[PDB]
Formats: C-alpha cells, structure tokens, sequence
C-alpha cells in the first residue's frame, strides 16, 4: 500500500492515555520509537497524575498494542497489512478487555500521523473492579507472557476485528486471564487492505529506568505477523 512507505525507517511515537477505573482518574504519557522493519517498539510510559491505580502489565496492550502499525509483516504477507494501509489518516481502535472474575476496560483510541510522528490518543474506562481483586489490589507481577493476536476482516466496516487472550502472572503463582476483543476502522475514506485470517506474534518485555523516580514502565515489544501459507520453501 501507499501507507507502508511511511514505515520504512525509524518513526517517533507519542502515546497519551486518559483513564478512569472505578472512579480513580489517571493519565499516562508515553514517548519512544518504532521500527516496523524489525517489528520493534521501544517505549517509556510515565503516570503524570501520580501513582498508577492499576498494575502496569494490564495497560500494555492498550499502550504498546495500540500501535500495531509497527508490526513486521513479512514480504509475502504485505497485502494483509491493514494497520499501515490506513495511514496517514489513521484508524480508530476499540477494545473490550474482560478480566476473568473481575471488571473490564473499554478503550477507544485514535491512531494517526501528526506530521512525521505516529500518535496514539487513548480514552480508557474501567468498571466493576473488585476493591481487593488482582487489579485494584495490585497482585500482578511485573512481567509478561508472549501471545498471538488473531485478526479477521470486517468488510462491512472497512476494517478488522481481533480476538486474543492475555495471561497475567499473579504473585502466588496463579494466572489472571484478560480476554481481548478488538475492532479497528479507518478514519479516512481511502482504500485499505482487508486481510485474510492471520496473527501477530507479540512478545513484550517490561523494565524500569533506574534514574526515574515517577511511576513508570519501560517497554520493549516485538510484533511479527504470521499464519498465512506461502510457497517459499519450494525455492530451496
């Protein structure tokens, strides 16, 4: 597509989140870069309102997985890249994140280019969370498990749909399931690529900046598209 040409090199990213989880109002500001050629995302997020009322791992898919336009789509699979095709005008990404035996997050994000910078403006609404559950009781470990984002086309809305499961490690050795339902629709009226069924192999690594005193999260994320058959092995 025409949109993929904007991702051939290193692109600066800005992430801004406005959230409310059970009446707890918070804001997150993120800065970094993405290099789609390697499916690499390098981002540092800071809670500008003080202490984050939810665990940092619960926000990774909204903060880092909000810019899936940085996924590495192998050459044989490039006609299936919806994300980049909607650029520069961008896309609206909506999610319903359901935490098993707890509450849910409803997110709406507008992802587009503001000059040569890729921006992700998010509004997060969290409801029905237990006072001392795994989320509000901060019982989730500061780590992450690799997952696959299963994508399907939504021809009616000229976009895509995605379904995936996030497994958050709890401090006692248990697992907190976070079911994700995703919908993406283009902002512009230009032609986009409607993909066949495939997935994004996503690997997230969380760390801390030793020189940072504010509540933060340093994220290194690798996203690679796969799941579509090719005849490349016959060439060898």
């Amino acid at each position: 597509s025409k949109g993929e040409e904007l991702f051939t090199g290193v692109v600066p990213i800005l992430v801004e989140l406005d959230g409310d989880v059970n009446g707890h109002k918070f804001s997150v500001s993120g800065e970094g870069e993405g290099d789609a050629t390697y499916g690499k995302l390098t981002l540092k997020f800071i809670c500008t309102t003080g202490k984050l009322p939810v665990p940092w791992p619960t926000l990774v898919t909204t903060l880092g997985g909000g810019v899936q336009c940085f996924s590495r789509y192998p050459d044989h699979m490039k006609q299936h890249d919806f994300f980049k095709s909607a650029m520069p005008e961008g896309y609206v990404q909506e999610r319903t994140i359901s935490f098993k035996d707890d509450g849910n997050y409803k997110t709406r994000a507008e992802v587009k280019f503001e000059g040569d910078t890729l921006v992700n403006r998010i509004e997060l609404k969290g409801i029905d969370f237990k006072e001392d559950g795994n989320i509000l009781g901060h019982k989730l470990e500061y780590n992450y498990n690799s997952h696959n984002v299963y994508i399907t086309a939504d021809k009616q809305k000229n976009g895509i749909k995605a379904n995936f499961k996030i497994r958050h490690n709890i401090e006692d050795g248990s697992v907190q399931l976070a079911d994700h339902y995703q919908q993406n629709t283009p902002i512009g009226d230009g032609p986009v690529l409607l993909p066949d069924n495939h997935y994004l192999s996503t690997q997230s690594a969380l760390s801390k900046d030793p020189n940072e005193k504010r509540d933060h999260m340093v994220l290194l994320e690798f996203v690679t598209a796969a799941g579509i058959t090719h005849g490349m092995d016959e060439l060898y």
